[PDB]
């Protein structure tokens, strides 16, 4: 693992499930002492957890505050909380459309802005921001998401310049991953079967050059790696965990 | 030229001044049928001119709803009105950093999607939408700027990919250009001396390859090739207008 | 089209047949002087035509030195010759590899290396190299093409830095095209059967979001753009003609 | 540290000096046996070396057996060997631009060439490029270096899709870091003055975020990252170790 995260304090959002409660999962086995902000309650967890909506700036900034308070420092910041809805432009609801930027964008941009006081009063601090696959390669019907996620991205350029070279900033682009989420995405296409819903998930695989899809933490252990010291001299970046799929063209070639 | 923008009804957002003055004023070169949706009231001009807040649904559905019953189709939509103020993340003033991803990327968003449906009547039409350099390599103290141009990509690539084959959209993406608003960039760090803007203004010139800043009806050239049918198989691309600043390390080397 | 073509010399690579022919043709109809580099015959074409291969450096300087003689000057050098053949990186020889990249990759060296000296001498000279949509999206058991492909992009760059402002080098980046090699690869997989050829190379259309291949002059419209005045400002980018495909995920979402 | 890495055998090429050493050395301190392939001795070190040319596929294929029929496996391969010499297209003998790309290239394409067949016959193999921030940003008179490390990258790619899901192949894209080699660069710049040299590689270092040149150690943590299983997931990719370099634009704004 990576030594040097024993101890320090981490802030994972959206932590209660999937690729986020892996990434907490991940460090709490780093020694880290992580704290969940998410609106629902991770059950029994290693971890803290303080419920905090991401889209209320006021929140997000009385919980940041709050473990500052109790844990005397901030060293990581992992944004992850994030939603996904389907539609064209012209049938998603102009509220639907502006809630997905809400929390997918604005929630990191509030978790960010109100850590980095405290971040910096740290030793070399770093912030860690999920964004997708898909802020290169995309699909349909997902206006909003693709929107949101190329956003992530052009945030964490900036935050890694700004900040550079006390805090760095850098993303995770992960393809499809093995998630409550990514189920449920199935399920709207093929139905509770979980036999239909494994065909589905498995076309999907076969998809990505590793031919399966990818595990909650497979993208964690990405996250662990930005969020040390083995990672020094890496900021601004995407670190894609996509098992291939962004360089894949699907034109067949003689064999 | 392009004969085929002859008679098009061509929407300019934000086409009273600078880079989208010059793009209005190339598509009447054309023989197109101008329609320019801003607040200010661009004087005497070649073109139309509809008085219309970007960021004002209500405003935007109207003035499209204008130009299809007077004009009777939209064939090109370009979508230019933008801001930019400075500040790092904690500085800025959250309702400040709302606004420019309103106005950036919001009215991106309410244009094209209340055009859409009367452009997919017109035969291949196309939406080119103005993201910046900063899509890619960016400037400090401009986060919410530089998110606004990253999420103008996300925005673009789901246009073109939702509404393919018959609806085409791309982005230009220009590095340095002669407007306005980056004469109020240069005072903002020089002051208001003339003379020193236009050291400053040298300056920047010189960092890019092409040694000069680009002028308005170069990337006025850009989108009037993206919105012709000399265009007609690229979709979802960003066209860089950036005399080749992307591409440029600013690592010296023997000489 | 592009006034500014008008008489000047332009030499186009591989312009005896498929895309290169076709950018041979849209020179032509730009009122250019256009003289063709390649092994084989045109045949009856209405640009002139140099015997001369790629990968002999003396010939390649001998045609070059000839033309500027003949014509007095040289404006426009599209960079087009190369090949391809399937096989993985243990399967294909040594020399078919090196070979791929010494068409590919060394043509376009050579012929660029030549015709600067005297391109420097004419106002504002541009090279258009083509490259692929697999300068980013990749095929399988194409390892020696994909390298070259990737090659020529930093060729490109390169070109561009060297000799800004003087001259602009670009690189156009198309996907499926409808060319004699790209009927052959459908040949290669189903067989002489024009029915059959139709349904494999269909299948390739409906990957791209166009829904259809595209065609040479499609490539050729974006060969033009870039090696006139309308690209003044733009140098060291590659232009993708891929009718959406490297933006496309192949992953479903419900509908 | 990655515990997977213990006693797994791991060729670094070109390891004699710089990154190639911190990659070894690197690799030894997580317990691998690990053989460098360089035609220089290393001396002292504790790492085994074969004297080996990767330019000759005779002697590359012969030591690659050496090594698998000597430690009964081949796990990780690292491709680091490499060379730069300045020059403008015209003024660089092709001589000189043909062996940049023989040892930059073909070096790396005949290691992954004779190891595959042997890496695929252990569990999870993968290899590492070492490529360069010159896959992207680019610098003056450096082009056959520049398009050497552009065919990496699809040389990567290509074997990342060949090979998944059995062998990985990832690239790590470095900006400028403290070798014998960047320290050549300078000279060639500013002279034999020591701390001329000093002044120059601090000029360099703050145009990077980080406001430093990288250290070769923190390329070998991510060649150590990729080559692990933590890395299970990734492959295709380039991981930027730049220090921010590849995303910052040379422009000013208000401080
Ligand atoms: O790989 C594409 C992936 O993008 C991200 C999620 O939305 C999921 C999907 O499977
Ligand atoms: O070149 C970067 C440019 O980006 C865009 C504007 O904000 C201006 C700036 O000069
Ligand atoms: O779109 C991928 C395309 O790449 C290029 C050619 O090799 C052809 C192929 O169809
Ligand atoms: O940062 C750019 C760097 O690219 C790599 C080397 O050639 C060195 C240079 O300083």
């Amino acid at each position: 693992g990576f030594s040097d995260l024993r101890d320090k304090v981490v802030i994972v959002t959206g932590a209660s499930m999937g690729i986020g409660r892996a990434i907490a999962e991940r460090f709490v086995d780093e020694g880290s002492k992580v704290i969940d902000l998410s609106i629902h309650d991770p059950g029994e967890a290693k971890y803290d957890h303080i419920e905090c909506d991401v889209t209320n700036p006021d929140q997000v900034k009385a919980s940041i505050d709050h473990i500052f308070k109790e844990y005397g420092s901030i060293s990581v910041l992992v944004n992850n909380a994030g939603i996904e809805s389907y539609g064209k432009i012209e049938s998603m609801s102009m509220g639907e459309w502006r809630r997905i930027i809400d929390v997918n964008l604005f929630g990191y941009y509030y978790a960010s802005k109100f850590a980095i006081p405290y971040m910096i009063r740290s030793r070399d601090p770093s912030i860690v921001n999920i964004s997708s696959v898909q802020a290169s390669i995309i699909t349909k019907n997902a206006s909003a998401y693709v929107t949101s996620k190329h956003a992530v991205i052009g945030l964490t350029k900036s935050i890694a310049l700004d900040y550079a070279p006390l805090l760095r900033c850098n993303a995770v682009c992960p393809a499809t991953i093995d998630t409550p989420l990514v189920r449920k995405a199935a399920e709207l296409e093929v139905g509770s079967d979980p036999m239909r819903i494994e065909k589905k998930i498995s076309e999907w695989g076969h998809e990505h050059p590793m031919q399966r899809i990818g595990k909650p933490q497979e993208v964690a252990s990405a996250v662990a790696f930005l969020a040390s010291r083995e990672a020094s001299f890496i900021t601004g970046t995407c670190l894609y965990v996509d098992g291939g799929l962004s360089i894949r063209a699907p034109i067949s070639t003689p064999e």
